[PDB]
């Protein structure tokens, strides 16, 4: 009982007021929070019991339907299992519903004492205090009970949540053949990270789905009552309001598909110019891709700023509405010929307000989030349908079908006896069946005709290897008993030495899946021990040595066999004669059948031949030089200024419309009681004026709210993209020494996530915090406005607030951060486990695996669990502070009601009444707004990294040179780092004049430090001269484009063959054509009509290396170049077009200087000169004679090495081309 939990001995007042949190937010202050400090979960928030339960009552539900004929449903088990939590629950909504709705009753008897208030009535005032007793009251309970029912649904969701999860995990551990090929771990990824997640959300509005049309009922009915048949036009409105919101969120979403598939072409583009950065950067093809960048850039801001306006559009709509019914109502009323009293009329904008509050954000979420969940479930269920699974080896032709679509048997012939102490060999080509063998014995194959008789025990050993996350030694022991000789005899026989000297701490060190720290020789080397530690009788294993030396697996084998498994039953699968000598049994497959069953003397005797067969974020709140930047970027000092002024207008227009409401209200008060106030001459108040003036302030205040959102949505578009594009413009002219210390993946996960979270998350956001706050803000003006005395507490209540926030996210922050963290792991091990189903269902041991699934996922639970009292915490406390606010100004508004009128009053309260949930959403977007100014932070970052020389000066290059070309060394070499590594020194040699010459490397002795120097792409230590001219006067483009790459990454370019073959077309299309007909590149494309604007993918999917290679050599000879280089090209190539390309090569380039890197021994034949490079320094730059003469030089050495016939081939090369170049 290690990590006690709390608030399981919590009195009633600790648990509605979240007094337990204390120690928590206490230590999450003073220092940071680990695993170890979290409070483990409730007895009945365990996940073995509520999945039990749950797959108890599903199994009983299919019995249900299957034994009358119907179809099983899982939304009835759901419903059937959680009806005693939801009806409970459903109480305690209607109350909350129920109070909220008689809060306004309440309030407008307050509002009504003032019209006729006696400052010599006793009665009227102990009936006013006592109606704000019952207002502060219910305030109080209304401000308690939602955030309790709202922690409870979140509570259930995540047990429900818990509970779905196991039940799927229980189904998949126990899948079929066909269920494991029709099901991929893709999919049931996404599914436990929507199907489960979207169960959190729906529970919160799965009873305001009903609590919804009884409040508004209500309220219609309450209005109705209180002022007559003027409610028709406002119910209209709030009706019709739905569909254009339904017609403005689909056509939302279009214009959000239409950029995100944009987006994604973007990205993939960018990806693929920066997976092969140093070929742009070369051939200096920056132009065109900044071009088409920039165009597909435009193409997707055009409907970013549409669905950007029409957003806009629809917040200013739904920001308006609550004016626009108010306006229409009274118009409506007014037009009647009725009075106007201020109690009436502030009940009736209230209760407005909270009827399009509660329609437009509880209504269309509840739909949303049911139809999510509906679809999610329904997903689970036809998931959950699928086919499930059910001393010496004896088995009588049992024949059984892989491929159930076609009938005919797949292998037959099945006749194997085997006895204690036999080795047994399996050799086959590639789809033999050796598979189906493994899978037959063990079990995993549906037996459809003949016999398997096995007898004890008996394990499977995969291909690939499979492991599951936690320690390694038990891991390797599979949570038996850790016994001396039989883990000793496995340690010292699996080659364990080295890598326990190589460990940390030996085998109880935490090592994790998907091989973050493990490479594949000591994953077999652990998966063969796991295997062999259980001693089993019967043994099968496929070739474990795969990704091992062939040493160290023959001494391992030598090790292993003949000492553990010498006296076991094992059947072994072997490759080629190397495995072939302690095996007394050999079967082989031939097209699903064998001939007859001997010993390898038999087999071998017989003339058989197996030849035709073979990170660091910034803790705490962002700078305001980021903000700085990112208002800077987009707009000017003048456009912030006239987007301050527009904003703070709308707040005016806001404020004044119902002041002049409250005006209006008291206008016509005094001139009732004037004229039933013993007054005979009446005067009608001019009705046309006002209602002039209150559409003038209306529409004005709409207009305003229209523009100013227009133009932040608009600052903030245009300042994303200038961040967009300074950033894309700083790192193309960045070096590459930035691409090489950042990987590629954090690149893009740089332009992938910042960009979609500036694109769709940062604009919406800012803005309704921006709102939300000015409306906080004017509020809070009206109130010291109305009363001069609220000023007084308001420097405490602040203070407190911001201490309680700060306080607050110190905690959330870290608790944030750990639930990111402890989510993944389950999912990777959820991977992992689904990875190796074979293995589990073997060893029947799949109470293990669903032991540390559940331990995952109470983990989980635990963290989620946290930060839901965390938030919920804060949010009581933010309501409490609100309600005592509340609180307070109705006491000092009713203690002075001398010296404040009825409209006064009510629109004080009124003003004061909104600030629940308001303040805590403010809070909440502020605090996302700061999270996600990281990102805009990195952007910034990105944007002000340093670059390199420029690409041209003012001095232009002759349009001749270079003209010949001669590179002269003089102590060059190259840096890695300023300051750093050295390899290379004291470089001098002499080229000849437009005549082969070769550079030799051997490999991991120079290899890339050449590749380095020799392309020169970062700025290299010491003098450089082409034919002996300064070099520090040009950038790269005009000088290192003259050079042929033959990297291992071909030539990959996505578009028309003009721009993979010269996107400036500044020539014709003659030349062009007659270079592809002297390469041989027309005969391949003739099969498409796309002659010269085909669609071509990237990756190589149609495309060869040859094709390849041979357009690459088409596009060097096009460049019109004066330099060759060619290295390491026997990697991926044929020989055919291998000898092909080299005679091509050979009897082309023959006019000027070849600079030939010689990575082979025969290709450097054909050269004129060689320096031998050796740990940085050369020997002599002469002729081959001198390393021929010399016996003792190193190329003798690697002569030898490379073999004898070899080096006769090229001694006699060497000869010959020595004698046709000394004498013609
Ligand atoms: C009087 C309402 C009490 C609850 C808080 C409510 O959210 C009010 C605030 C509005 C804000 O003024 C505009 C807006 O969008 C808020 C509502 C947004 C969603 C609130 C529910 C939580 C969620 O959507 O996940």
């Amino acid at each position: 009982e290690v990590k006690p939990n709390p608030l399981q001995d919590a009195n009633l007042c600790s648990r509605v007021f979240f007094w337990w949190l204390n120690p928590l937010f206490k230590i999450g202050h003073k220092r940071r929070l680990e695993e170890d400090d979290m409070y483990s979960v409730l007895p009945e928030d365990r996940s073995q019991h509520l999945g039990e339960e749950l797959q108890g009552f599903w199994d009983k539900e299919v019995l249900r339907a299957e034994n009358d004929a119907q179809k099983p449903s899982l939304t009835r088990a759901i419903i059937k299992c959680y009806w005693k939590s939801y009806l409970v629950l459903g109480i305690f909504t209607l109350i909350e519903e129920s109070a909220k709705v008689i809060q306004p009753i309440f309030l407008g008897k307050i509002i009504n004492y003032f019209e006729n208030y006696d400052p010599m009535d006793s009665v009227a005032l102990n009936t006013a205090y006592a109606y704000a007793t019952v207002l502060t009251f219910c305030t109080l309970i209304l401000a308690i009970l939602h955030h309790l029912y709202f922690y409870h649904v979140q509570c259930a969701g995540m047990r429900l949540r818990v509970a779905m999860c196991h039940m799927i995990y229980r189904k998949a551990l126990r899948l079929s053949n066909m269920a494991m090929g029709k099901t991929t771990t893709g999919q049931i990824v996404n599914l436990l990270s929507n199907d489960v997640n979207k169960f959190d959300q729906v529970t919160v509005f799965l009873h305001f789905l009903w609590a919804g049309p009884l409040q508004a009922i209500a309220v219609t009915a309450l209005l109705w009552m209180e002022i007559g048949i003027s409610c028709l036009a406002g119910m209209a409105v709030l009706i019709i309001l739905l569909p254009l919101q339904s017609c403005f969120g689909k056509l939302f979403s279009s214009l959000r598909s239409k950029t995100a598939t944009f987006t994604d072409a973007r990205i993939r583009t960018m990806n693929e110019v920066i997976t092969g950065i140093r070929i742009i950067k070369m051939y200096a093809w920056e132009k065109s891709f900044s071009n088409l960048i920039t165009n597909l850039r435009k193409k997707e801001i055009s409907k970013i700023l549409r669905s950007s306006c029409l957003r806009g559009m629809n917040l200013a709509s739904f920001f308006s509405a609550s004016k626009i019914i108010v306006f229409v109502t009274f118009t409506t009323y007014v037009l009647l010929g009725s009075v106007i009293t201020a109690s009436r009329v502030f009940v009736a904008v209230t209760l407005y307000g909270a009827v399009r509050l509660t329609v437009t954000l509880f209504f269309p979420s509840a739909i949303e989030r049911v139809s999510e969940a509906i679809v999610s479930i329904r997903r689970i269920q036809t998931f959950l349908l699928l086919d499930e699974i059910s001393k010496m080896v004896h088995v009588q032709d049992f024949t059984a079908f892989w491929d159930k679509a076609s009938e005919t048997p797949t292998l037959q012939g099945l006749s194997f006896t085997v006895r204690p102490g036999e080795l047994l060999a399996v050799v086959g080509p590639v789809g033999a069946g050796k598979s189906s063998l493994l899978s037959a014995v063990l079990g995993e194959l549906a037996p459809s005709h003949g016999l398997v008789s096995v007898h004890g025990r008996i394990a499977y050993v995969s291909q690939q290897p499979w492991v599951f996350s936690g320690t390694l030694r038990s891991n390797i022991l599979f949570g038996k008993k850790y016994e001396k000789e039989r883990y000793e005899k496995v340690i010292k026989a699996c080659a364990l030495k080295k890598d326990l000297q190589l460990l940390e701490d030996g085998d109880l060190t935490v090592i994790g899946d998907r091989g973050t720290t493990l490479s594949g020789g000591q994953k077999a080397r652990v998966n063969l021990a796991r295997a062999v530690y259980q001693d089993a009788d019967i043994y099968l294993l496929d070739d474990p040595l795969s990704a091992v030396d062939a040493e160290v697996s023959r001494h391992l084998f030598e090790l292993c066999i003949c000492q553990i498994l010498h006296e076991k039953i094992t059947i072994l699968v072997t490759h080629q004669l190397q495995y072939l000598k302690a095996a007394s049994q050999i079967l082989i497959l031939k097209d699903g059948k064998m001939v007859q069953k001997g010993t390898y003397t038999e087999f071998l005797k017989s003339g058989i031949d197996f030849g035709s067969l073979l990170e660091n974020r910034s803790e705490g709140k962002v700078g305001f030089q980021a903000y700085k930047n990112y208002f800077r970027a987009g707009a000017h000092w003048i456009v912030f200024i006239f987007l301050i002024l527009l904003n703070t207008a709308a707040q005016v227009a806001y404020v004044l419309q119902d002041w002049w409401l409250s005006y209006w209200a008291n206008k016509q008060s005094m001139l009732n009681v004037t004229v039933n106030g013993g007054g005979n001459v009446t005067e009608k108040l001019d009705l046309n004026w006002y209602l002039g003036i209150y559409s003038g302030l209306t529409v004005a205040t709409v207009l305003f709210g229209i523009a100013r959102s227009l133009l932040v949505f608009y600052v903030l578009v245009n300042s994303s993209q200038t961040l967009h594009n300074k950033m894309f413009e700083s790192i193309l002219k960045a070096p590459v020494l930035f691409f090489d210390r950042n990987p590629i993946g954090r690149i893009l996960n740089r332009f992938s996530k910042d960009i979609g979270h500036l694109d769709d998350l940062l604009p919406l956001t800012f803005l309704d915090f921006i709102q939300t706050l000015l409306q906080v803000v004017g509020v809070v003006s009206v109130a010291v406005a109305v009363i001069p005395w609220i000023a007084i507490p308001l420097v405490p209540l602040g203070i407190i607030f911001i201490f309680l926030r700060r306080y607050f996210l110190e905690t959330s922050r870290d608790v944030k951060r750990l639930e990111s963290t402890t989510r993944s792991p389950v999912f990777s091990h959820l991977s992992s486990s689904l990875q190796g189903l074979w293995t589990i269902r073997a060893y029947k041991a799949e109470e293990r695996c669903q032991e540390l699934f559940d331990a995952h996922q109470d983990l989980h639970s635990e963290a989620w669990f946290l930060f839901l009292t965390t938030s919920r915490w804060f949010a009581v406390r933010l309501d409490a502070i609100c309600a005592m606010f509340v609180i307070i100004v109705a006491f000092g508004s009713l203690i002075l009601a001398k010296t404040l009128d009825a409209g006064q009053v009510g629109l004080a309260l009124s003003y004061a009444l909104t600030l629940m949930g308001m303040f805590q959403w403010c809070v909440r977007q502020s605090a996302e707004v700061e999270n996600m100014m990281i990102s805009v932070e990195r952007v910034i970052e990105y944007t002000d990294l340093e670059k390199e020389a420029p690409w041209e000066y003012q001095k232009r290059p002759p349009p001749a040179w270079p003209h010949e070309g001669v590179i002269i060394f003089d102590n060059v070499n190259f840096m890695y780092s300023p300051g750093g590594p050295l390899v290379l020194k004291h470089l001098t040699a002499l080229i000849k004049s437009q005549e082969k010459v070769g550079i030799v490397g051997r490999t991991g002795a120079g290899k890339s430090s050449l590749i380095s120097a020799l392309f020169r792409l970062s700025e290299p230590e010491g003098k450089i001269w082409i034919d002996k001219i300064l070099t520090t006067e040009i950038g790269l483009h005009d000088l290192r484009k003259k050079m042929s790459i033959i990297p291992q990454e071909p030539v990959l370019f996505t578009g028309t063959m003009r721009k993979n073959l010269d996107p400036f077309n500044e020539h014709t299309d003659e030349e062009l054509w007659n270079a592809l007909q002297e390469v041989q590149l027309k005969e391949t494309i003739e099969d498409l009509p796309g002659k010269m604007d085909t669609e071509l993918a990237e990756s190589g999917s149609n495309f060869s290396v040859g094709q390849r290679q041979l357009v690459c050599l088409a596009r060097a000879i096009l460049r019109k170049n004066q330099i060759l280089i060619i290295d390491e090209a026997t990697a991926n190539v044929d020989p055919r077009t291998d000898e092909l390309i080299q005679k091509k090569i050979r009897e082309k380039f023959a006019h000027c200087t070849v600079l030939t890197i010689a990575h082979r021994l025969n290709t450097i034949i054909d050269s004129d000169k060689i320096m031998v490079l050796d740990s940085g320094r050369l020997k002599e730059y002469d002729e081959p004679y001198v390393l021929l003469q010399n016996k003792e030089s190193l190329f003798y050495k690697m002569v030898q090495q490379l073999g004898k016939a070899e080096a006769a081939a090229l001694t006699e090369t060497a000869k010959q081309v020595y004698f046709k170049r000394n004498y013609p």
